[PDB]
């Protein structure tokens, strides 16, 4: 996803479904 939760939770990606992994916001792809 297009978004790094290292430091703050994912936006734009959270509507699609993406979570935090790694500090960075994950859903099958990046």
């Amino acid at each position: 996803c297009a978004e790094s939760c290292v430091y703050i939770p994912c936006t734009v990606t959270a509507l699609l479904g993406c979570s935090c992994s790694n500090r960075v916001c994950y859903n099958g792809i990046p």
